[PDB]
DNA sequence: GAGTATCACATAATGCTACACTCTACCGCATTACGATTCAGC
DNA sequence: GCTGAATCGTAATGCGGTAGAGTGTAGCATTATGTGATACTCT
């Protein structure tokens, strides 16, 4: 039961540097002496965790890994869902996960919550991306590329708070130094949207609180610290 | 040495995906429940397994998948694009996978954004003896091993799958055409064509797997459009 | 826990004739002797459950009913829901339930199963009803009055398969002979789907079972029946 | 006189709307768990209750929203198409609401099908001290009455609700005017209008509710709409 | 530098056995609610 | 007639103790379990 905290820091090591590491290389990225690594190494082999390189210095990550993902331990779906309920039972602000298509994010799942002044959307519906703030996190993280490839000649405005590019780009440089987006208004009046990044093994998705203006006045530094807080918990638990 | 145990409980949760509990695990491998407990924890300490609900229920863990991104950050990190782009132009569900044993390791997958797709999880485990990436990879592998590769009553998954010789017939027509088939013999509806990547990196499989309703509509253009991708990639990892 | 049984029993006379029953009508509705009647009605009232309907005979439903409602025990999503995941869980088929907007049917809310051959649709589209079998299913319902509302000049056609005013009606005269709905690739390419309508205390819901038209060769009989016994269920649980 | 028992259960179980285990009910209760389990049972028996999920819960049933359709089957089953009407006009959330106590019973809601809406559920209880229906309400109420109404330190559901004095005021000009408003007085961000409906059936409140950034756009068209609406109705059931 | 075998020591894994927690079940005892009556006002 | 209300002797019925089939968790002896300096092997 703590044996098996050092043959998982093992582990990581060997997904660290999956080219092959000899145990001298492992003994040093953890403060485990030579042997131990050995022994340990030894078990992980024998249940196929680990493979050896050839009589060369060498243990790359085994097989049995693969034997094992199962009915999908891919699936940021039935991934997410549990910091979504627990986001969302923090807040009581309606959450949501989403990925990017270009210059529309796919709407993967949402929760609403039951506040007698809510705001409801649909799941599966294509939205602009430079109009909503889960759409600007997810537009940052692109490369000056790829951007273009979304920010397309001119953007499709939706209301009369909504941006132009020579705006846009003016907040998208600030969300690399914050990482954390806001739309106010700039997709549907009365209602903003408070977006954070999220940089999985699977990509990167965007989380956000969607919520009325309203409130959103004067509830801001709390749910931004939120947001950051449940970016670094999954993050630690599905991030890269 | 208590490693081995923590794993007998790891293979225990995968072969029931659904889930189990400290009780059931602790029934399936020989172990005392106090014992299951604490290795099942000194794991969830890893995200090597998962808790399910306040309910009664563990999983395998996240850790799992992640070690598997990285497990080969090589082949997925420079194949992706590829991947990405056939997948947007035939807009259907995109499958790199390698072999391991009677059955493919699918390495990546890209899911169509159709209605009507067809979904094969990262991993997943299907015998090659009846999905086209299977019979392709089957193909590329030497007339000694590859008998010995079936040294049992192949699968039989559904109703048009393939026998002995049957099988050893088109196993040589793919090594020819390079590409392979597949029609209702993994999953009675889903048809699914492969084409080979001989790399220096070892002997993979691109495939696209959709259902039979678009299958026979065009299966050509698919077989054609596989190929050039083929050819593309192994002008850029090919030997 | 067996005077209970009874006291319910009354409650649900109450609410079959709410304009007002004397513990003799009461006693006629339901097997039991005028005296119990009358005590079972004394405790009622002592708790609000009941109200008396002055000197003259009466004794209507009382108002502890809505001084109980809580948080919504009025949501076919929250009220649906379980049902849902029954189904789905017994067929392993994806599974729906939506409402009826004139010529449109709004998805309330799905199940998607894990099927390696799967069929994805989004929550919150508005979809044609004349397309799907959750819609017929829910046209049917409707009155010749309001039928041609929904049925406006000319259908929106789909595909090779979608149905024309003359042949949907059709159809329509047997979904109130059987009670369940079915399309046939009449909205999607490969696709094909059973309804079957839940009328409610809220009002008239579609439950449709949304598969690929290979499976729906071979499964038939039974899937109809199965939908037909999860509406039997809900019908018991919360129709009118 | 163990119906006593049932109910003070419910009672119980409404207060908590988020659930309560027989632990926790019979705590709070004073009676003993096989009891509350007994008791428990035999409404679930009759859908009085609701099981709440594998792991502990227990919630109230359907059969208490069932019997409330059928409650009042006659002001619902007339007002129900006028509401609809009403409903697609605006296109916001329209309220048909009663009076008990110093808070208003909802008879019924439609909620707008707009993307920033506002849901109140049916029945659900809130002060008519600080909601459009409750003021006009509270109007057309015995002098004498609506004094008794409010023998307590007024509810203060938020920053711009109203005081004693300052409440009396208005409770005239709804009177005359013939509606009612509400802006930020129920709850900060929210807004409502009502007129009343005097029927032969009651003194019943037929409102609407929606957000601040619409209300000041429009509140006269909504006013008139309103009444329009309460005309046609009184022109069917007023007396 | 690779990877491997050895062995004396006490650390660091074990699995008892008890806990807090769901909802459920049994099952004798006297407390409860039952229902043919009689009474009271329309 | 009907409303609904009040007695009152009977055993039936609703009680509530105390035990069970499940979750996951906590403490804590005892002794097996794994540990790591130093010395061995073969590019
Ligand atoms: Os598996
Ligand atoms: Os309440």
């Amino acid at each position: 039961i703590q044996v098996i905290a050092r043959a998982a820091s093992i582990m990581r090591a060997l997904g660290s540097h999956p080219h092959g590491l000899s145990l001298a290389a492992i003994a040093q990225l953890v403060g485990l002496p030579r042997s131990t690594v050995q022994r340990i190494i030894n078990a992980l082999e024998e249940e196929f965790l680990v493979e050896a390189l050839g009589p060369a210095g060498g243990f790359r990550l085994g097989p049995a890994l693969g034997q094992l993902i199962n009915q999908a331990q891919t699936d940021i779906l039935s991934l997410v869902k549990p910091y979504l309920r627990s986001l969302a039972e923090e807040l009581d602000e309606s959450v949501s996960l989403a990925s990017l298509a270009g210059d529309k994010i796919y709407v993967l799942d949402r929760i609403v919550s039951e506040r007698e002044l809510r705001v409801v959307f649909p799941i599966g519906i294509n939205v602009p991306a430079a109009a909503t703030a889960a759409g600007k996190v997810l537009l940052a993280a692109l490369p000056d590329e790829t951007l273009q490839a979304a920010l397309g000649e001119q953007l499709p405005v939706l209301t009369s708070n909504t941006l132009g590019r020579k705006a846009l780009v003016k907040q998208l440089s600030e969300v690399r130094q914050s990482g954390v987006a806001s739309d106010l208004d700039e997709h549907i009046d009365g209602v903003s949207s408070f977006a954070t990044l999220l940089d999985t093994y699977l990509g990167y998705y965007s989380l956000a609180i969607v919520m009325p203006s309203s409130r959103a006045s004067k509830q801001s530094d709390l749910i931004k610290k939120a947001l950051l807080q449940s970016k670094l918990n999954i993050e630690r638990a599905i991030g890269r």
